[PDB]
């Protein structure tokens, strides 16, 4: 295969086996000050997402041009503020491309800062998300310019490694995960053709029926007082994997404190009053009118069996009106996916590091979930 752009980047080649650990190129001690040249008639713009009108341009750009062409992500403004303004976010890392004459938003890419644990190293990186080019500008080499410009802007802040994911295979995946789906409203999914029959319709609704209330004693929504223990449980739980975030307590609050229609977190508080487990999933609908999906986030278990935790996750999602519950085969999720009646999806998710050469890993050692 020929990768015009990626062959010029500090990433391992596809097919080269990696047995080393470390950067591909050194930290840069002088950085291009000038933005990379866009095609004529387009210009860079850093998007102030605290401007409601500018945020509305971005979700319009994303809702209409982002990821069989039946279902498109329907990102909401409030979800985007959550994904794009975690602790340490920078406005110049909300990199947008506008038509010069009309100022219409036609491309975007974002970086947010994360401390990343990869094997035996902890490194300050960025996470790259929401790379989007208007359908009209496609195959005009604008995506590589966006990648180069966000790289430049991240170098300016002294950061030289990134993590990112993609559905397509690029040089070179550190890990490969697969999406799985758990029908919660089987009628609706079959109607809008997201799932198909295998077996009567009546048999299917019984097959997927869930309890009306969770079975775990002491389950309840996360509260402000749970922020420390949630942070402690997560940090300890993540040590067993090989690619994980290292979150501060403020980061834990941002990513797990519940926000309606964005992020749900439930903790298990036992008969002694100690929080010993939590489950979490985010909300991301897709346009078809709409398909309400929940996405498995981070699920930590120390006293409740993981199979019971996720069973409760499905139940709460069902109760909250979601149509489907999605989850990757990473961390220990393979231990519950089949038993809890998930079906395997058709889309992969490849995980990548920029400027870090290291052996690849099984899905089960990936302990990092992005939005
Ligand atoms: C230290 C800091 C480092 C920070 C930077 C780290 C790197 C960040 C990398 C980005 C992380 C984003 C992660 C998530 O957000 S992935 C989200 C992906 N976005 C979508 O799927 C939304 C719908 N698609 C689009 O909006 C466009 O089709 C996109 C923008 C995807 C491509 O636009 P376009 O269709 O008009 O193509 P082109 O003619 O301009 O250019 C083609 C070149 O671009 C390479 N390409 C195509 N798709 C992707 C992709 N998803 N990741 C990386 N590279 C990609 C491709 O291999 C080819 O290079 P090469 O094959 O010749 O080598
Ligand atoms: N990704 C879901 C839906 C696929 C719909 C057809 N592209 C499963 O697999
Ligand atoms: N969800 C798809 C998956 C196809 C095969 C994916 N490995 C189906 O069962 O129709
Ligand atoms: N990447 C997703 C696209 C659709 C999002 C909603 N399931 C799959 O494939
Ligand atoms: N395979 C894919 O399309 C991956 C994408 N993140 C969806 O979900
Ligand atoms: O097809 C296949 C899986 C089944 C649910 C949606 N995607």
């Amino acid at each position: 295969r020929s990768y015009q752009f990626w062959d010029t980047q500090p990433v391992p080649k596809l097919g080269e086996v990696v047995n080393t650990h470390g950067p591909v190129e050194p930290d840069k001690d002088n950085i291009r000050q000038e933005p990379y040249t866009l095609p004529q008639g387009f210009t860079w713009d850093a998007l102030d997402l605290g401007d409601r009108g500018v945020l509305k341009e971005l979700y319009t750009l994303l809702n209409e041009n982002y990821v069989d062409n039946m279902f498109r992500f329907d990102y909401s403004p409030e979800f985007l503020l959550w994904a794009l303004r975690p602790p340490g976010w920078l406005p110049q890392w909300h990199c947008g491309v506008r038509v010069v004459s009309s100022r219409k938003l036609v491309g975007f890419i974002s970086a947010i800062p994360a401390n990343i644990h990869i094997y035996d190293t902890e490194k300050k990186m960025v996470e790259i998300n929401f790379l989007c080019v208007h359908k009209k500008l496609r195959s005009k080499r604008v995506a590589p310019v966006l990648i180069r410009e966000i790289t430049r802007r991240v170098h300016l802040e002294g950061i030289f490694q990134a993590v990112y994911t993609a559905g397509v295979v690029l040089p070179k995946p550190v890990g490969t995960c697969r999406y799985w789906h758990r029908s919660l409203n089987p009628r609706k999914l079959i109607e809008v053709k997201f799932s198909h029959l295998s077996m009567t319709m009546q048999r299917t609704m019984k097959l997927y029926r869930l309890p009306e209330t969770p079975k775990t004693a002491g389950l309840r929504p996360m509260e402000t007082k749970d922020i420390p223990v949630v942070h402690q449980l997560l940090t300890r739980y993540l040590k067993q994997f090989h690619l994980t975030p290292v979150m501060s307590q403020e980061e834990v609050e941002h990513w797990f404190y519940p926000q309606e229609n964005i992020i749900d977190t439930f903790v298990v508080e036992n008969a002694n009053g100690e929080v010993t487990d939590f489950l979490s999933f985010y909300t991301l609908p897709s346009t078809i009118k709409s398909l309400k999906a929940a996405y498995s986030f981070y699920n930590v278990h120390t006293q409740t069996p993981l199979l019971d935790l996720m069973s409760d996750a499905l139940v709460l999602a069902k109760m909250k009106g979601f149509d489907v519950f999605n989850a990757l085969d990473l961390m220990e999720n393979k231990t519950f996916l089949e038993k809890l009646k998930f079906g395997i999806g058709d889309g992969n998710l490849q995980y990548y590091l920029y400027n870090w050469k290291c052996p690849s890993m099984g899905a089960e050692k990936v302990g990092l979930v992005l939005q």
